[PDB]
């Protein structure tokens, strides 16, 4: 039993090493994790920043913001991993040889590997979020599927004013999202208006979404839709239970969310809410623009080994376990005999996952046993296809066939000094954007009056320089 400290959080939950997935990994690797994040910590960014002030770093550092994680490596807080991998991690060594695109995500500008990313199975499923609407509410109200942003507005107004759930109460929440921070709230609200809360590419040049006039229009419209009760009054506070609560209580009319898990609700709620039909639609058009910027990235976050770890060879072997056939299946599918059984060598989920007796969705069940816990593992799209509905599978093809998805801007990497400057500027601007976007949507500030000063604020923090660093690394 080798006691190993780790900082690990995901989706607001500190990693619990007693979950079945990590109990099994413990038996197989003799690595017994001890989290330095405590169970009452739910803000991963503030916990990470606090962790950096505490003196000694944990043996393993996991973080969702890979640019900050790689900066920690450039400063010597994380050790280079490439020699440890070549000598001691045959599964990772093979993975990097077989996947040069993924290897590029792992290599810093100085040539060192400071982190193993948590890879999506990008080359098998590359879409992420889509737009959904309560088709049973459309039929109930005699309305057609809205195809433009303006028609969506009118439709949501009808959802709010005309009692589609039939209980004589003005309780409908026409449009809702799912998030545990402000960035994720904005992410699923501003794409409607063809804006972006982050950096994006136009025509070979990298630009900052929140500084564009499309973002101003998005926020201005959302403030109006907020006042009229068309978007959830609790958008910024409802948290990750939002979709579960609003759909299962028959309150929510439409959303922008991950395709497979959102498609799970039709079967999940079929008995509780007879006729429930939350249906995927193509992104609503705005003046002929039919695109969404929602796309899966090649990876999200990662983990590394800190300079303070006593036994890095043992830890790279732990990293390598998740890239073995058995370790990767464990991370993706859960426990054999509980979450899945092997049928002709291939995992097939059990009733516990696919028809959960406590009314849980399949992915919620998997996360509760420790599967899909973001660290530095390699997702297997067969896990997702194993529980995705037929409508979800058609939905992937629907979005791809109709060419509505724009690829995400890759997470660029920089030389040491530029990488210190960029993350400093990007972090500072992020705080300003999330402050003003909330005030503007909630009605406590006037965006028409304040936009120009906001821009100047971003410029004062270094927006021009950040863009310049961006276009150098592109
Ligand atoms: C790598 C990871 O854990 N990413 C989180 C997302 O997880 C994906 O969600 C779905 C889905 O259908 O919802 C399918 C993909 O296979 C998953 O990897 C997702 O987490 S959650 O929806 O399961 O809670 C999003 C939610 O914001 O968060 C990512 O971190
Ligand atoms: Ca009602």
């Amino acid at each position: 039993p080798k006691e190993t400290t780790i900082f690990a959080m995901h989706l607001g939950k500190a990693l619990d090493p007693n979950l079945p997935v990590f109990v099994k990994a413990e038996k197989d690797t003799n690595i017994k994790l001890v989290n330095v994040a405590s169970q009452n910590q739910t803000d991963q960014i503030q916990a990470y920043n606090l962790m950096l002030t505490e003196g000694k770093l944990p043996d393993i550092v996991s973080y969702e913001l890979s640019a900050d994680l790689e900066n920690l490596g450039i400063e010597g807080g994380l050790i280079p991993l490439e020699d440890l991998i070549n000598q001691h991690a045959p599964n990772l060594k093979k993975f990097f040889e077989e996947n040069p695109r993924y290897k590029k995500d792992a290599v810093a500008v100085d040539g060192h590997i400071y982190m193993i990313p948590n890879y999506y199975d990008y080359f098998n499923i590359k879409v992420s979020q889509g737009y959904f609407i309560r088709q049973d509410w459309l039929e109930k109200l005699g309305l057609k599927e809205p195809r433009t942003v303006d028609e969506l507005y009118t439709t949501l107004k009808a959802f709010r004013e005309k009692d589609p759930n039939g209980n004589g109460k003005k309780d409908e929440v026409p449009f809702f999202v799912r998030a545990n921070n402000v960035r994720k709230v904005l992410t699923s609200l501003v794409d409607l208006f063809k804006a972006s809360p982050i950096w994006y590419e136009e025509n070979g040049m990298v630009k900052y979404g929140p500084a564009q006039k499309e973002f101003k229009h998005a926020i201005k419209e959302l403030s109006k839709w907020y006042k009229e009760g068309l978007i959830d009054e609790e958008i910024f506070t409802r948290g990750l239970e939002s979709r579960d609560y609003l759909l299962s209580n028959n309150l929510g009319g439409a959303t922008d969310d991950w395709i497979a898990s959102t498609s799970s609700y039709n079967r999940n709620l079929a008995d509780k809410i007879p006729g429930f039909n939350l249906k995927l639609v193509l992104p609503y058009e705005l003046n002929g623009n039919a695109k969404t910027r929602h796309a899966r990235t090649t990876y999200l976050g990662g983990w590394g080994i800190s300079k303070d770890a006593k036994d890095p060879v043992s830890l790279i072997k732990y990293f390598d376990y998740w890239y073995s056939v058995e370790g990767r299946r464990l991370w993706n599918f859960g426990i054999e005999g509980s979450e899945y059984t092997l049928v002709d060598g291939k995992p097939v989920f059990t009733d516990k996952v696919l028809k959960n007796p406590d009314g849980k969705t399949p992915l919620a069940v998997l996360r509760e046993v420790g599967a899909q816990y973001r660290l530095g593992a390699f997702q297997d799209a067969q896990y997702e296809l194993g529980w995705a509905s037929e409508s979800a599978k058609a939905g992937y093809k629907y979005y791809m066939d109709n060419d509505v998805v724009l690829d995400e801007l890759p997470i660029l990497k920089y030389t040491k000094e530029k990488s210190k400057e960029f993350v400093s500027i990007d972090t500072a601007m992020r705080a300003v954007v999330e402050e003003k976007a909330q005030q503007w949507i909630l009605g406590s500030g006037d965006i028409d009056k304040e936009w120009d000063a906001y821009i100047k604020r971003l410029e004062n923090l270094g927006l021009s320089k950040a863009e310049q660093i961006q276009n150098e690394a592109f």
